[PDB]
């Protein structure tokens, strides 16, 4: 059997944070993000993993809440620069584990119409 081939993509999480965000700001969700528990998130250690020496973030590991370091900079990270996305990573403990995820610029500006959802119907004949 074959069927093409295709598939891309590293970045698995994508966080929406301004840039002037301040410090000790709630930047995301990781162990609901996944759909995690915190304990799960406990037990495997999770941590955020952002620059060698001194990290931005710090995940509390209470509730799930990504919090900052301090007030960012600018330059530091991109300022102004595009895409403008936050470089870490979530470290796991035993069983030893690590993701890629990103964080997105709070690029909130469209909305969009939505309202629940629920749709399931076949159809043949």
């Amino acid at each position: 059997g074959s069927s093409g081939s295709s598939g891309a993509g590293s970045a698995t999480i994508t966080y929406s944070v301004l840039e002037e965000t301040d410090r000790g700001s709630l930047v995301g969700n990781l162990a609901k993000d996944l759909g995690l528990s915190l304990r799960e998130l406990i037990t495997r250690g999770a941590q955020i993993l952002s620059k060698g020496n001194k990290q931005l973030l710090q995940l509390e590991q209470k509730s799930g809440n990504l919090l900052l370091k301090e007030k960012l900079d600018r330059e530091e990270l991109c300022g102004s620069t595009n895409p403008c996305i936050l470089h870490f990573q979530v470290l796991l403990k035993s069983p030893v584990q690590f993701i890629q995820g990103e964080i997105q610029l709070q690029d909130v500006n469209d909305h969009a119409p939505e309202f629940m959802e629920d749709e399931s119907g076949p159809s043949s004949g």
